[PDB]
C-alpha cells in the first residue's frame, strides 16, 4: 500500500504506463498500491535510476538482468513473466532466426548478410546468435561490435554505439534504443525483415504469429536450423537456437520494495491481464508492442526469495555471456 515508480522508456511506453496508473486507481482500493511513472530514454538508464533510488521497478529481458546485476547497481529479478497459457506456464522462450522463403542461404551462410536485432546485448536478438556464430566471426573480436560490423555487411542493433560501429546502424540509422526506433525489439526487428532491409531476423518463437494474423502470409517465412536446414515456422521447437529465461522485473537488493512489486503486478494481472479487461490489457496496447511488459506473456510468477541473477538465468547461460566478452576459438 504504497507508490511503486515503474520505469517507462521512452513516449510510448509512458503513455500505456499513465494508463496502467489510471485504471488500477479505478480498481484498487485506497489501502492498496499504486503507479507512478518515470520516462526514461534507455533500460540502461532505467536502471540506473532504480539503483539511484530514482525508480523501483522495470521488465528486463534476462541478457540485461546480467548487467543489471553488475556492480554498481545490484539489482535483482524478483517477479517473472510467463508464456504460453495459465494452466501450462512456460518461463522460457525460442530464440529462431526468420527468413524469407527461398531466400537462398542457411546458418552457414550468414558472413555478407544484412542482419536485423532485437537489441544489443539481449538473448534472442543478439547474446544466442552472435554466441553461435562467435568463432565464425573475424578477428580481432575485441571489441565485439567490431567483428559483428565485419561480419554481416550492415545490420541494425538498437542500442549500439552508432559512431564507432557504423555498420552496425545501417538498417536503422541512429540505432535508437527504444520504440521510437520503429525497429527495436521484436516485432521491430522483424517489420525489419518484412521491408526488406535485413535477410534475417533474430526473434522469438511467437514474433512472426504476433505480427501476421493469415497463415498465408506466414508461408511467405521459414525458419534457419543448426543443421543447415531451413523449416515452417511453426515448427520452431525442431528449428530454434536456444531456449532462454523469461523476461523479469528488477529491483534494488536493499529496500527494494519487492513486496509492494509483487501485490501490484499480482492484482494487476487478475484485473487486466490476458482477456479479463475491454478498459485496459496489461499484455497488449493500442500504443505499441512488447510495451512495460511482453505481448505474449500471461501472466507473472513471483521469484523465489531472495534469489540472484546468476541463479535465475543459470550457470550455461551465464557461461555463454561470460565467454561472449572474452572466449577463445
Ligand atoms: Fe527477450
Amino acid at each position: 500500500d504504497k507508490t511503486v515508480r515503474w520505469c517507462a522508456v521512452s513516449e510510448h511506453e509512458a503513455t500505456k504506463c499513465q494508463s496502467f496508473r489510471d485504471h488500477m486507481k479505478s480498481v484498487i482500493p485506497s489501502d492498496g498500491p499504486s503507479v507512478a511513472c518515470v520516462k526514461k530514454a534507455s533500460e540502461l538508464d532505467c536502471i540506473r535510476a532504480i539503483a539511484a533510488n530514482e525508480a523501483d521497478a522495470v521488465t528486463l529481458d534476462a541478457g540485461l538482468v546480467y548487467d543489471a546485476y553488475l556492480a554498481p547497481n545490484n539489482l535483482k529479478p524478483v517477479v517473472a513473466e510467463f508464456y504460453g497459457s495459465k494452466e501450462d506456464p512456460q518461463t522460457f522462450y525460442y530464440a529462431v532466426a526468420v527468413v524469407k522463403k527461398d531466400s537462398g542461404f542457411q546458418m552457414n551462410q550468414l558472413r555478407g548478410k544484412k542482419s536485423c536485432h532485437t537489441g544489443l546485448g539481449r538473448s534472442a536478438g543478439w547474446n544466442i546468435p552472435i554466441g553461435l556464430l562467435y568463432c565464425d566471426l573475424p578477428e580481432p573480436r575485441k571489441p565485439l561490435e567490431k567483428a559483428v560490423a565485419n561480419f554481416f555487411s550492415g545490420s541494425c542493433a538498437p542500442c549500439a554505439d552508432g559512431t564507432d560501429f557504423p555498420q552496425l546502424c545501417q538498417l536503422c540509422p541512429g540505432c535508437g534504443c527504444s520504440t521510437l526506433n520503429q525497429y527495436f525489439g521484436y516485432s521491430g526487428a522483424f517489420k525489419c525483415l518484412k521491408d526488406g532491409a535485413g535477410d534475417v531476423a533474430f526473434v522469438k518463437h511467437s514474433t512472426i504469429f504476433e505480427n501476421l494474423a493469415n497463415k498465408a502470409d506466414r508461408d511467405q517465412y521459414e525458419l534457419l536450423c543448426l543443421d543447415n536446414t531451413r523449416k515452417p515456422v511453426d515448427e520452431y521447437k525442431d528449428c530454434h537456437l536456444a531456449q532462454v529465461p523469461s523476461h523479469t522485473v528488477v529491483a534494488r537488493s536493499m529496500g527494494g520494495k519487492e513486496d509492494l512489486i509483487w501485490e501490484l503486478l499480482n492484482q494487476a494481472q487478475e484485473h487486466f491481464g490476458k482477456d479479463k479487461s475491454k478498459e485496459f490489457q496489461l499484455f497488449s496496447s493500442p500504443h505499441g508492442k512488447d510495451l512495460l511488459f511482453k505481448d505474449s506473456a500471461h501472466g507473472f510468477l513471483k521469484v523465489p526469495p531472495r534469489m540472484d541473477a546468476k541463479m535465475y538465468l543459470g550457470y550455461e547461460y551465464v557461461t555463454a555471456i561470460r565467454n561472449l566478452r572474452e572466449g577463445t576459438c
